[PDB]
This record gives C-alpha cells, sequence and structure tokens, in this order.
C-alpha cells in the first residue's frame, strides 16, 4: 500500500519526534534530512579534547507527556533523577529559586524594599491589563523585585528589552507571589521551594543530553535518515514540491515537516498562489531572537561546599556576563574526567546586547571570581566555547499575528513549520514540547488528529499532562 511521501528537515527533537511517530505507525514512505553529522540540534552534546562533556547550555529532561517519558525510557537506560537545587546570586546572597518567592533571603534593607514595594503595587489598580512583559512584572511584583531582579535579569537572558515582550508566555516560567505567604516566610525565614515543572528532572548518566537523540537515531530505520553537510536545505519550491540542497540534490515531497527556523523557511520557500506571499520577507525580518554563547570551564578538584549539590544558578547583576551557570558535573560524574568538576556558562547576545568575543572567556572567568563560583587558586583545564546563532525565540510583541499571516498558508500547501524556531513559540519550546510537535504534526498529516494541541494551544498542554503511551516501549 503506497502512501504520501513525508520529508522531514532537521534531526533535532522535533524532527526525531516526527520520525519516531512514523516508525511507531510502521509508515514506510518518509525520509529525514539533517545537515549536522549528528542528531539532536540544540540538544546535542560535545566531548572536548580534555575529556569534558558539554551541553549547549543547561538542559534538563522534564516532561508534560506520557508519550515523551516513554520515548525517554525506550531510548535511554541509565538516568539520574535529581531534585532541582537552583539559586539566584544577588545582593551578596544566595536566594533560592524563584527569586520573587524568597525575598526573605535578601539583606534586610533589600528585603524591606521588596516587601514594601510589593504592598504598594497591591494597593494600585488598573483599568486595562499590561501591554508588555515589563509593565506586567512591575505591576505584579512591585518596583523592588523589578529593580533588583526582574528587569536586569530579563535583559541579561533575553538580550531584548522586556518592554518589547508579550505577557502570556509566562504561565510555567514566571512564578506568582502571594503577599500573605511572603510575610509569613519573612517571619519564619521559611524558604518557598519546589515551584515549577522542572522542580524534579532527569539527566542521562553518560553522553550528555545528546546521547538521548543518538540512541533515538539508532532505533530508527537507518536508510530513511541522512546526516550530511551537503544536505542543508537551501530552497523549497512549493509549486514543484521539491527541496533543493546545498550539494545540488533535489528531492520531492508530498508533505514537508520543516524544523528549520521560521525566518529561514520564509526566505527560501517560493511558489505561486500563496496569499500574502509578497509580505514574507518583511515578516522574516520582524522575527526577534537572541543568540546564545555557551562557555565550558573545566576545573581541577571538586566544587566548593556551597555548590556541592547545586544544579543551575542565576546572575542578575553586572558583575558577571553570564545569566546562568550550571554545575554540569553535578548531573553526572561522567560529564568530566575523574578529579575534576565543571561550570557551563551562558551569555546572551543580540542587536541590543553585543558581545566582545575576543574577551568573553576571560570575562566569564572574572565573573566567576566575582560571583563566588571560582577562587583565584582554582586550576582551569578546559575553556570550551560554542556560539548558537538562534538560541531563544523571543516572545516579542506581535509574534502571534506575524505567525498567523504565513503558517496557515504554509500548512494548506503541506508545509508544516514546527519546533522551537520552526514554530517560534518559546512557551512550548522545550525538548518534550518540540518532540511532541513533531509527533502531533505527523498525526495531523495522516488524519489521525484534527488539530495540533501543543503548537496551537500552549495553555492547554502546560496546564495538564497528556496521558497516551508510546507503543514501542
Ligand atoms: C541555552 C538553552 C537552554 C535550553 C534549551 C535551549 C537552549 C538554547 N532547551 C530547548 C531545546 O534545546 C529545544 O527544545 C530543542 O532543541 C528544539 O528542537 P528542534 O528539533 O525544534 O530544534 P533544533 O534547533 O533543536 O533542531 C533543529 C535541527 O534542524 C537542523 N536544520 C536547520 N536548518 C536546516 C536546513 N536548512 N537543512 C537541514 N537541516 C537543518 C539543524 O541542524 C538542527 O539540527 C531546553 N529544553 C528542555 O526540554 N529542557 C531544558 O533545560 C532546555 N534548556
Ligand atoms: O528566580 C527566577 C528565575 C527566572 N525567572 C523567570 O523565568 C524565566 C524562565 O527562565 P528559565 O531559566 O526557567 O528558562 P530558560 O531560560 O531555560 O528558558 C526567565 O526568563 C525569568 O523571567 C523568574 O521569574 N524568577
Amino acid at each position: 500500500l503506497l502512501t504520501p511521501k513525508i520529508v522531514i528537515i532537521g534531526a533535532g527533537p522535533t524532527g526525531l519526534g516526527a520520525a519516531v511517530r512514523l516508525t511507531e505507525l510502521g509508515y514506510k514512505n518518509w525520509h529525514l534530512y539533517e545537515c549536522n553529522d549528528t542528531p539532536g540540534g540544540l540538544s546535542r552534546s560535545f566531548l572536548d579534547e580534555n575529556g569534558f562533556t558539554w551541553d549547549l547550555g543547561g538542559h534538563v529532561i522534564f516532561s508534560h507527556y506520557q508519550y515523551f517519558d516513554d520515548v525517554m525510557d525506550w531510548a535511554v537506560q541509565g538516568w539520574n533523577v535529581l531534585q532541582r537545587e537552583s539559586w539566584v546570586w544577588v545582593r551578596g546572597r544566595w536566594v533560592p529559586y524563584p527569586f520573587q518567592n524568597n525575598i526573605h533571603r535578601l539583606p534586610e534593607q533589600d528585603r524591606k524594599r521588596c516587601l514594601d514595594e510589593l504592598v504598594r503595587s497591591h494597593a494600585r489598580t488598573y483599568t486595562e491589563p499590561p501591554n508588555n512583559f515589563e509593565e506586567s512584572f512591575t505591576r505584579q511584583f512591585g518596583e523592588g523585585i523589578a529593580d533588583i531582579f526582574m528587569r536586569p535579569y530579563n535583559f541579561k537572558v533575553w538580550a531584548v528589552p522586556p518592554c518589547l515582550m508579550s505577557t502570556e508566555w509566562v504561565e510555567e516560567r514566571v512564578a506568582p507571589v502571594d503577599l500573605e505567604r511572603i510575610r509569613r516566610n519573612i517571619q519564619e525565614n521559611r524558604d518557598d521551594l519546589g515551584w515549577g515543572p522542572n522542580a524534579t528532572f532527569r539527566f542521562p548518566q553518560r553522553g550528555g543530553t545528546g546521547i538521548i537523540y543518538q540512541a533515538i537515531k539508532e532505533k530508527l530505520p537507518s536508510e530513511k535518515l541522512t546526516f550530511n553537510s551537503g544536505f542543508q536545505a537551501i530552497a523549497i519550491d512549493a509549486d514543484a514540491k521539491t527541496i533543493t540542497f546545498s550539494n545540488g540534490e533535489v528531492v520531492s515531497y508530498d508533505y514537508l515537516i520543516s524544523t528549520v527556523p521560521f525566518d529561514n523557511l520564509l526566505r527560501m520557500t517560493k511558489g505561486t498562489g500563496f496569499k500574502g506571499y509578497d509580505e514574507w520577507p518583511a515578516i522574516a525580518d520582524k522575527m526577534v531572537y537572541s543568540s546564545t554563547n555557551v562557555i565550558g570551564i573545566g576545573v581541577k578538584g571538586t566544587p566548593p561546599p556551597h555548590l556541592k549539590t547545586a544544579c543551575w544558578l542565576y546572575f542578575p547583576e553586572d558583575t558577571s556576563p553570564f545569566y546562568r551557570a550550571t554545575v554540569f558535573s553535578n548531573y553526572s560524574k561522567y560529564n568530566v574526567p575523574e578529579g575534576h568538576w565543571s561550570l557551563m556558562l551562558e551569555v546572551s547576545e543580540s542587536k541590543y546586547k553585543p558581545v566582545n568575543h575576543s574577551t568573553l572567556i576571560e570575562d566569564c572567568i572574572v565573573g566567576c571570581l566575582a560571583s563566588n563560583l571560582l577562587l583565584p587558586e582554582d586550576l582551569l583545564v578546559s575553556k570550551w566555547h560554542y556560539r548558537i546563532e538562534k538560541g531563544y525565540p523571543t516572545p516579542f510583541i506581535g509574534r502571534n499575528n506575524l505567525l498567523e499571516k504565513a503558517q496557515p498558508e504554509l500548512m494548506s500547501r503541506c508545509i508544516y513549520s514546527r519546533g522551537r524556531f520552526g514554530a517560534w513559540r518559546y512557551e512550548v519550546g522545550n525538548q518534550d514540547h518540540s518532540f511532541m510537535q513533531g509527533v502531533e504534526a505527523i498525526d495531523h498529516v495522516l488524519g489521525l488528529a484534527t488539530e495540533e494541541t501543543t503548537v496551537a494551544n500552549p495553555g492547554r498542554v502546560n496546564g495538564t499532562r497528556a496521558t497516551t503511551h508510546f507503543g514501542l516501549l
């Protein structure tokens, strides 16, 4: 029985998600193309010349779907399960994540400022909802929390002024505060712990996050996968329904599951009969994102007592260039050579926030010294660096309207643009979301489902847990 030809571009979690579902269904007429030598995309891991494994920034596995959990169990045996121990370095103190719920750990005067400003913003009411993320967190948390944490931290990570960001992506990312709880915490010095979908997470014992997608790759039919730099897609002809690669090859498709960046897709896709086609270049120009610099510092010995069981740490202040540090050796003993530990640092970059790359590593090290991560006597054996051009899809004001101008037109022509940058929706931008966007796209294409829940209803997916199992486990 011959079936429509499905081509997948990209072997990150989204693409592999589509491939896995097809495999589960026993579908035969499909092929996946990837221009990297290795599966995983932004979820790959790297082994440096000194024996240190690196992820591309802190990655931890936590799932909103039974399906993805099953896939993880199926792909990888040997998981470490950890309770999140995450902190914020601010005003000379270690404050438990989330900052806003734990202001009792601030020095007295900062704590008083945070509480008082929180009381004052409770006393202020408004006719209309906030127009942007900054107005939103300022009204919600008060000027104390905003000044000490929300504003400097959010610029430091997003590399975009938060006043240019929308407000509805925050549901599972920005914890709310309760004034009565906060006052009680202050009376009792009682930490407020365990908030959020990654309060518990898991991480592979060996090979970093990338081992997951390597194992997945090895489970799929090898003949249906292509990993080669010549297979970078550089033109989509939607009339002829072909994909032209950088090596000059041309292949046809009935359906295209594209996980390349949405801006890249719009600029390389040509055809007739697309409504609004002439606007595509302006749409692509308006898609806001930040780049991500990953710096891996390998250190002799063992981490200091205050970092013994730390996971990831946040740095709102200008004494460090990185917004986050991960004690990556605490996820697995095998991420480092014996007798060492490691810090994985993240520095954002954009048009609003340029980076001097020639001084970046040394600046990170100076930042570690100033932020209680390293001491002058620490011995550094590895200084790894990796720059991601497209790191975060900014939830910028106007994003949905831009997306709605092209996405339904692409889909009506059998082109499904999905994943972290394929759909450009940060709030469903993690590994489980991405993987499931691939699974769901296949379901839609094959008529098993009438809608794609994850990419279309971020609120629904993150408010519940999907219960359906993965059959190959
Ligand atoms: C700093 C940082 C930190 C985190 C995370 C990201 C980043 C940058 N993530 C998000 C996670 O990385 C993400 O959800 C997935 O990698 C996205 O999956 P995709 O397949 O959508 O994109 P992704 O970028 O992964 O994959 C796309 C693939 O398509 C390929 N491609 C692009 N253009 C092509 C072309 N023209 N031709 C052929 N191939 C092409 C690329 O090479 C790439 O391999 C995360 N998630 C999580 O669950 N927990 C976490 O803690 C984190 N933390
Ligand atoms: O103590 C904190 C730390 C972070 N955030 C917010 O949570 C968002 C998500 O950050 P996180 O490290 O959860 O996600 P990631 O950067 O990995 O996408 C950030 O942009 C912050 O605005 C917060 O409200 N309180």
